This record gives structure tokens, sequence and C-alpha cells, in this order.
């Protein structure tokens, strides 16, 4: 397995507090906001974040690392949406809440090019410490 998320092109609904979208693919899973490795949107309707894998890949695993210092509850009631190279949805999963600072999803070789994480409660900022996307097997 290799983490092909690293340094892929990212974007998000908006940015607050220097929480750039790229911070979720910098290879640093520290969720303490002041360690400067956690994304942050404004209070959007909805807040979302997206990664472009640059071409279609066989996806083995997705790992999402939450913020940990404060407001950890914000990463809850959300959707993970995977799209093909033509921007059509190929997979959706709804998440009620995280119990630990992270969630792992096996994708069993699902082919996709883009991954969006989008909150279903409007007004809530999205903050991610790290989103890792594994291919290989
Ligand atoms: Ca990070």
């Amino acid at each position: 397995l290799s983490n092909i998320a690293l340094t892929k092109e990212t974007r998000q609904s908006s940015t607050d507090y220097n929480g750039f979208s790229r911070l979720a693919v910098d290879g640093n899973k520290n969720g303490d906001y002041g360690h400067h490795s956690v994304t942050h949107t404004k209070e959007d309707s909805p807040s979302w974040w997206e990664i472009d894998l640059a071409q279609t890949e066989e996806l083995e695993k997705l790992i999402i690392y939450n913020r940990t210092d404060a407001e950890i509850q914000r990463l809850s009631n959300f959707d993970i949406i995977i799209y093909d190279s033509n921007d059509y949805e190929v997979f959706t999963q709804h998440i009620d809440s995280l119990e630990s600072n992270n969630l792992s999803i096996d994708l069993k070789g699902l082919k996709g090019k883009k991954v969006r994480i989008s909150l279903r409660s409007a007004g809530i900022p999205l903050s991610l410490a790290e989103v890792e996307v594994y291919t290989y097997k």
C-alpha cells in the first residue's frame, strides 16, 4: 500500500485560520490545530473538502484523521463521495460520528479519481488533520 494522497491537488469550500486544503495531504497526522497541519473552512453551507488524484486509481483504503485539540464534534454527520474521471459519483458513504481521532474505510479496489468529504449540517466548519488514500493492495 502506498499513500498516493500526498501532495495531490486539493481544494475546499472556503478557508479560515490559515487552514489550507493541502494541510490534509502534507503527510502529518497531528490534529492539534496550532501544529499547523489541520484544514479549516469558513462556516459554509455546506462545508466540504476535495482531493483530485490526477487519474483514476484502484482505491484500497481511505483513512481520515480528525482535528484533536478542540471542536472535534464538527467531523460528524458527513458524506464521503467518490467520483470517476468524468466527475460522476461512483460511491457514497454517510458517517454519523467518529469515536476516535480517526476512521478507516476499505474500498476494495474501487476505481475513482476524486474524493469529497462534505458535512450535512450547514454552518459547521470542516477541519481535517489528514486524509490518506492508499493504492497497491
Ligand atoms: Ca496534515
